[PDB]
C-alpha cells in the first residue's frame, strides 16, 4: 500500500487515488511575491485553552496526537473561515536531513518539518462527513526550523520511544498544543487537499508565516521512529512529505502586508 518509498511513494499515489492529479491538491509552493494581501481576511481565532489530548499513535506514516472532538473544546475560527472547526489531531512531516521535510515551501525553501493541526467543520457533524465537503476541514500548518529547542515540544519527543513502530499507541493526556504555536498568527491561505491518501479536496489551508524553532536533538528523535511494525525490518520514518503540487487555478492570499 501507499507510503514514501521508491516503489510506493507520492509519484505512485495517482494509480490508487486518481484525485492526486486533481485541481486543488496540496501542498503547494507559496510564492511570497505573488500572494496578495487581502484586507478582508480576519485574524485567526485559535481557542485551545480547553483542549483535551488523549493519545499518541504511530500510524505507519506519521504519529498523530489525538484530541477529544466530542464537544467544542479546542476550536479554530475566524481567518478565512465561516463557522467553527474542532481540533481532532495534529501530526508532523519531516526529513532525513534538516534541508527538507516540509510539505509546503516558501519561495521554494523547504523547512526541516511541518506541523499540521487538523480541524473539522462542526456543521457536518463528524470528521468522516466533513472530509466529503469542500469546506470540511481547516488545517493550520506551521513550519519548523532547526535552532533553539521548543520547550513545548519536548513532552512529544520524549514519548516517541514508546510508539516506535506502526500500530503502537500510548496515553497522551494533558498536552497543551498552545505550546507549539509561534508568536505571530500572520498567515497565507488557499483551498486544497489532504496531503496523504485519500487526497480529498476538502481543506482550507492556513499556513503560518512565522516558523517555530526546534533543536537538532528534537528532530533527531523524530527520525528514530519506524514506518514498519514491530519485529519487521527497520525502516526509519523519515521523508514522510509530499512534494509541492501544481497551483492550477488558485490564488494564495496573505493576511498581512
Ligand atoms: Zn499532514
Amino acid at each position: 500500500h501507499w507510503g514514501y518509498g521508491k516503489h510506493n511513494g507520492p509519484e505512485h499515489w495517482h494509480k490508487d487515488f486518481p484525485i492526486a492529479k486533481g485541481e486543488r491538491q496540496s501542498p503547494v509552493d507559496i510564492d511570497t511575491h505573488t500572494a496578495k494581501y487581502d484586507p478582508s481576511l480576519k485574524p485567526l481565532s485559535v481557542s485551545y485553552d480547553q483542549a483535551t489530548s488523549l493519545r499518541i499513535l504511530n500510524n505507519g506514516h506519521a504519529f498523530n496526537v489525538e484530541f477529544d472532538d466530542s464537544q467544542d473544546k479546542a476550536v479554530l475560527k475566524g481567518g478565512p473561515l465561516d463557522g467553527t472547526y474542532r481540533l481532532i489531531q495534529f501530526h508532523f512531516h519531516w526529513g532525513s536531513l534538516d534541508g527538507q521535510g516540509s510539505e509546503h515551501t516558501v519561495d521554494k525553501k523547504k523547512y526541516a518539518a511541518e506541523l499540521h493541526l487538523v480541524h473539522w467543520n462542526t456543521k457536518y457533524g463528524d470528521f468522516g462527513k466533513a472530509v466529503q465537503q469542500p469546506d470540511g476541514l481547516a488545517v493550520l500548518g506551521i513550519f519548523l526550523k532547526v535552532g533553539s529547542a521548543k520547550p513545548g515540544l519536548q513532552k512529544v519527543v520524549d514519548v516517541l520511544d514508546s510508539i516506535k513502530t506502526k500500530g503502537k499507541s500510548a496515553d497522551f493526556t494533558n498536552f497543551d498544543p498552545r505550546g507549539l504555536l509561534p508568536e505571530s498568527l500572520d498567515y497565507w491561505t488557499y483551498p486544497g487537499s489532504l496531503t496523504t491518501p485519500p487526497l480529498l479536496e476538502c481543506v482550507t489551508w492556513i499556513v503560518l508565516k512565522e516558523p517555530i524553532s526546534v533543536s537538532s536533538e528534537q528532530v533527531l528523535k523524530f527520525r528514530k521512529l519506524n514506518f514498519n511494525g514491530e519485529g519487521e525490518p527497520e525502516e526509519l520514518m523519515v521523508d514522510n512529505w509530499r512534494p509541492a503540487q501544481p497551483l492550477k487555478n488558485r490564488q494564495i492570499k496573505a493576511s498581512f502586508k
